[PDB]
């Protein structure tokens, strides 16, 4: 419901930019525009909202990953979600670009929030001995940003794919 | 610099609400008061700015916690921190409803973050047999929100400790 509306948000702004039809992003919905209204008032706070979702689910899909999968694969599969952030914040980067001129902060602790995730992937993945303990996931993470920078265009998915092959074959035992 | 000020913040707003005057933020931070407003315009914007800042440390500090102590105690130790974050959260409610007023959204996904830590504590717990395992993350999240609503004055303190126990206590396993 609130994640439906984030998730029209998201492809809504990616097309339009700032400038979407908020009508639109309702109706994907499944939801009135006075609805959409009383969550999220502004067309600022619905970008910013949209980005901290995306940034929340990312982040949340870890204990849930390495519930279901071996934590070198825990890993692998959200470096994957990772990226699909990446390409997400750069289909929306007219709209969050907005946002900073007008005075807001989509992002707040994102960046501390992902590292966190990660971490908890990589302790988990160092423990079972099936990557190499030594590894900070501080530079993992400028590892994914740079892939993010280099390769997030839905266009450049496969060199995405292999590059994230490397970094994670760099944490091999 | 950033988290100096954002700590400060959430100490003054939620001591003060909107009576907090920027000075003393800044007092406390360490920082001049120019630099404050070159990073947060508008109050509204450092309140929101201070609250998620709660809310990542909060979420943060799951793994480290995880690395130092055994998975129930890790648990242990993080409910005190989420009783500190509601205590603060419930001494902030003027200036958070500051921030709606003006059109904008301090809780975005906390709800979702902070329960998700609580998972990581909980699957970790129940894995090691400390807990048992049929507890739902968004039950013990409303447990100790109650808490935080009836426990918060600096007088309720020791009683605060004694809920968690309890609450901690019907954790424990069968065997
Ligand atoms: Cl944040």
């Amino acid at each position: 419901n609130r994640d439906k509306i984030l998730a029209a948000a998201v492809r809504v702004f990616s097309e339009e930019g700032l400038d979407a039809h908020l009508e639109r992003i309702a109706r994907e919905a499944g939801v009135g525009s006075g609805t959409l209204y009383r969550n999220f008032p502004t067309r600022e706070a619905l970008i910013e909202a949209a980005y901290r979702n995306e940034v929340a689910r990312l982040c949340d899909s870890v204990p849930g990953l390495l519930a279901e999968l071996p934590p070198a694969e825990a890993l692998r599969a959200w470096t994957r979600r990772f990226i699909d952030y990446a390409t997400a914040k750069l289909g929306m980067a007219d709209a969050l670009r907005a946002v900073v001129a007008s005075g807001g902060d989509p992002y707040g602790d994102s960046r501390q929030l992902i590292q966190s995730a990660l971490t908890a992937l990589m302790d988990a993945a160092a423990a079972a001995g099936e990557i190499r303990s030594d590894i900070r996931s501080t530079d993992m993470f400028a590892a994914l940003a740079g892939i993010a920078l280099t390769s997030s265009r839905p266009d450049q998915r496969a060199q995405a794919e292999r590059l994230l092959d490397l970094v994670l074959d760099g944490l091999r035992p």
